[PDB]
Parts: structure tokens; sequence; C-alpha cells
């Protein structure tokens, strides 16, 4: 088995004309696991990822802080403990409105 | 998309000659979604997982406690934080032997 602290991975800031202020760490990556992959992301205050999809789902787990989730139209702030599936295609995105970093753990099909 | 509270959802307890203390809610279910489900795990003070094996992978993520991991041979302890990936067919299990309930998120394939 793999059994390794997730934060001890070194994270990779993400800066594009879409996406500002997150931080991306793979945990259990396309060379370790034979169907779906495990990341984790960091959210900065104030940090955004517009609206976009992709032709795959999304299974996500809110870890901390207070998420801002930016559906197909419209938004929901919810916070550590919630859970989401996003469909394949559907169009989402995220924000932090708070003063601290926001974590989530999102999983995706190979 | 799907966005709910995952301590929502009402838990089992999963009780057999193999398992003891444990509860477990279906977040992301087969009905759901077409590759890979999620489930959140409560183990109280004292529940123990045996030692045992499937043919698909799993991974996991502790999201609160110590977690007592059961290897194909001996045991570590870890915290909330860490991931595990479990190979298909490894023997593994878990326990808890502390005074407070612990948590892992844990997603398999379809
Ligand atoms: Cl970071
Ligand atoms: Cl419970």
């Amino acid at each position: 088995m793999i059994l390794k602290r997730a934060y001890d991975v070194t994270p990779q800031k993400i800066s594009t004309d879409k996406v500002r202020g997150v931080r991306k760490r793979v945990l259990i990556g396309l060379k370790d696991a034979p169907n779906f992959v495990m990341r984790l992301f960091t959210v900065e205050p104030g940090g955004l990822i517009d609206r976009h999809s992709h032709p795959w789902e999304h299974e996500i787990f809110v870890l901390k802080g207070k998420l801002t989730v930016l559906k197909e139209q419209g938004e929901e702030t919810v916070e550590e403990g919630f859970y989401i599936f996003v469909e394949p295609n559907e169009i989402h995105g995220f924000r932090n409105d708070t003063d601290s970093e926001v974590e989530f753990l999102q999983l995706i099909p190979k």
C-alpha cells in the first residue's frame, strides 16, 4: 500500500487566465492507480477557479473552510463536510470569499 | 451537480464476524456516478475491521483522528491528512485505539 501524509506533497501553484490563488497536490496519481486519481486543492483567500467544464465527472469532498461553488447558473457557499458530484461537461467553478485557506479533495477518472 | 452535507446521510452500522464498531455512509453511490463511488466510514473507539481483501483497489483519505492501519504484515497508526492507496487483493484492515471517533473517506471503482 501507499500510506503517506497529503501535506508532505509539494504543491503546484496554478495561475492562468481562468485560475488564480490556487495550489494543487497530486496524492494518488496516474502512475499509482488503475482507474481514478486523487488530488488536494488549496484555495487562497480571494482565489478563484472560473466556470468551465471537462468531459469527465468530478467527485469532491470539502476538507476545510467555506468553499463557494460556482454552478452552471448562480452559486452556493458550503462548508467542510460537504461532498460534490459534478456531471461530465457540467460548467462549474469555485471561489474563496473568506480570510483563510479553503481545502478540498478532488477525484477524477483516468 | 449534487452538493450535499456528508453527515446528513443516514449511517449504517456494520456488524459481522469481521467488523465491529463501524458505521458507513454512502455519499456518491452506484446510481449517482459512472466510474467510482465515495463513502464515509466512522470507526468508534475500539472498533475494528479485520484484515481482508477485495479484488479492487481502494483510495482513502483520513478525515479525523488516529486511524490504525492493519497491513499485510504489521500495522501503522496515522492521523488526519494521511491518504492511502490499497492495491487490488491487498490484505488490510483498520482499528481505533483512541477514545474518540475516527473518520475516513473511502472510494472504490464500480
Ligand atoms: Cl499550500
Ligand atoms: Cl455516526
